[PDB]
């Protein structure tokens, strides 16, 4: 990754017009090899939710575990992500590491919102929403997808988990999702997310 970061970069993944009105997530597991070893990157999502519960925009997980997952989520009044690893499979809490839970209480538009998560390896994390950098966390030992063992699922609109776990099914539409292998420039993220001030 250069310093400063690129202001415009080709996406690793780009997904559009995902209809989640009946809360049936979009399986993007075919792209999993692109993401599973990432130690940094950027995720940009345009969304409109019809619900107030915790809902995954993007869920990347080890479906053989309860708690081995990355969950980029929203509510009606909050955005954030969790990062958790689990070393033991099946119906158990054993071997769970709760790595990061970063979130911010926010005002959302009633219509479309645009959010971004920026991860800079061993620098930190930033959240953007509707043209603002809403939260920055400095961290000299960052964790991301490469820290979750045996990933096997990637979904837009849910997190694929073992057994009876809460999959955080999203209800509404996702206009777009763009995933990058590098941290993008703040100015790019401010303008891009800013399209839905
Ligand atoms: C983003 C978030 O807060 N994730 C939590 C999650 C949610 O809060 C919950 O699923 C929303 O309904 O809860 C997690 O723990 C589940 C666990 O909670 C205990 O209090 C309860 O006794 C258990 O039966 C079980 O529901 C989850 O894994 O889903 C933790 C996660 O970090």
């Amino acid at each position: 990754s250069p310093d400063p970061n690129w202001e415009l970069l080709s996406s690793l993944g780009e997904y559009k017009d995902i209809n989640l009105e009946s809360s049936n997530a979009s399986n993007i597991t075919y792209d999993l090899e692109k993401y599973k070893n990432l130690d940094e990157g950027t995720i940009v999502v345009r969304f409109n939710s019809k619900d107030s519960k915790i809902q995954s925009l993007l869920g990347i997980s080890n479906s053989k575990t309860k708690n081995g997952y990355f969950n980029f989520y929203v509510t009606n009044s909050r955005v954030g992500f969790e990062l958790r690893n689990q070393k033991n499979e099946g119906n158990t809490q054993n071997g769970t590491e709760n790595l990061v839970h970063m979130y911010k209480d926010v005002a959302l538009n009633d219509g479309d919102n645009t959010v971004a998560l920026k991860i800079e390896k061993n620098k930190g994390y930033k959240l953007f929403l509707n043209g603002k950098m809403i939260k920055e966390v400095k961290d000299t030992n960052t964790k991301f997808l490469n820290n979750i063992e045996n990933l096997d699922s990637a979904f837009i609109g849910k997190t694929n988990r073992y057994g009876q776990s809460n999959e955080y099914n999203f209800k509404g539409n996702i206009g777009f999702m763009n995933i990058y292998n590098e941290p993008l420039g703040d100015d790019y993220l401010l303008s891009k997310t800013g399209e839905t001030k």
